C-alpha cells in the first residue's frame, strides 16, 4: 500500500504498552515489500521509529528491523541480486539500506533498552548468522558490544 500506512502503524506502536505486536510486524513488512523503490522511506522510518521510541520498545524496533531486511534479503536472492553490488531502487537495495542502520540501532538499544532485552539482540544475531543476511565481521562486532554489556 504505502508510507503513509507503515508511518501509522509505527505511530500506535510508539503508544503500545510494550512496542511488540507480531501483527503489526508482519503488517510493517508487507507494506515494505509491496513498495520495493521506495526502500529508501522505509528504513528511514524504522530508523526515525527506533531512535525516537521509548527504552522499552527498542526491541520491538529490532524485530521490525529484522522482519524487514530478511525480507528484502528473500526478494534479491529470488531476483538473483547482490548485497555487494545492489539495486538500490531494488530489494538488495532495501537489504543494504537496512544494513547500513544495524549498527546504530543495536547501539542505541544497548544504551537504552532494559538489560533483560539484551539476550534477545543476541538470538537475532544467531538468526542472522543462520540466514547469513549479515557479513561474519558485522556480526562479531555486534555479539562483542552485546556481551560487554550484559555486565559480568
Amino acid at each position: 500500500s504505502g508510507i503513509a500506512e507503515f508511518d501509522g502503524i509505527l505511530d500506535s506502536l510508539e503508544h503500545s504498552k510494550t512496542g511488540i505486536s507480531g501483527s503489526k510486524i508482519l503488517k510493517l513488512t508487507n507494506l515494505s515489500m509491496e513498495n520495493v523503490s521506495e526502500n529508501a522511506q522505509f528504513v528511514a522510518s524504522v530508523y526515525k521509529y527506533a531512535k525516537r521510541a521509548p527504552v522499552t520498545h527498542k526491541l520491538g524496533a529490532l524485530y521490525i528491523l529484522d522482519s524487514i531486511v530478511r525480507s528484502f534479503q528473500d526478494g534479491a536472492k529470488k531476483n538473483n541480486e547482490s548485497f555487494e553490488n545492489p539495486v538500490d531502487a531494488s530489494f538488495s537495495g532495501g537489504w543494504c539500506k537496512a544494513a547500513e542502520i544495524t549498527d546504530s540501532l543495536v547501539a542505541d538499544a544497548i544504551q537504552h533498552a532494559p538489560s533483560a532485552h539484551l539476550p534477545k539482540i543476541l538470538k537475532l544475531c544467531d538468526i542472522w548468522e543462520k540466514a547469513s543476511t549479515f557479513p561474519p565481521e558485522k556480526l562479531e562486532s555486534l555479539r562483542s558490544k552485546l556481551k560487554d554489556a550484559m555486565a559480568l
